[PDB]
DNA sequence: AATAAAAGGAATGGGG
DNA sequence: TCCCCATTCCTTTTA
């Protein structure tokens, strides 16, 4: 099953939901949400896991900040940005 | 106050 | 058994 992290880094491949999210650097692999669109992307996530609930964007926000530690995603000092890893970007 | 973002402890649930 | 990778619930803090 996908990880949260890459499904991001898909969406924003892939250009599938721009009104919600977006790359602010891409070359850093900063990215940010939508303030209005983002809750249509964490539904999107919870659909895709098959979760029992209807995804928020405080529960996928929950997940993210899950990642600080081990590095994947951190959170950037800007509203509702984040930052990918190197590692992750390279794959 | 109303609204929103950010945080995280803790319990609970996935699939090994 | 017990870690993976979240999800869900609840409360607090900051703007």
């Amino acid at each position: 099953k996908i990880r949260l992290y890459q499904f991001l880094l898909d969406l924003l491949r892939s250009g599938d939901m721009k009104d919600s999210i977006w790359w602010v650097d891409k070359d850093k692999g900063t990215f940010q949400f939508s303030s209005k669109h983002k809750e249509a992307l964490a539904h999107r996530w919870g659909i895709q896991k098959g979760n029992r609930k209807k995804m928020t964007y405080q529960k996928m926000a929950r997940a993210l900040r899950n990642y600080g530690k081990t590095g994947e995603v951190k959170k950037v000092k800007k509203k509702l940005t984040y930052q990918f890893s190197g590692e992750v970007l390279g794959r």
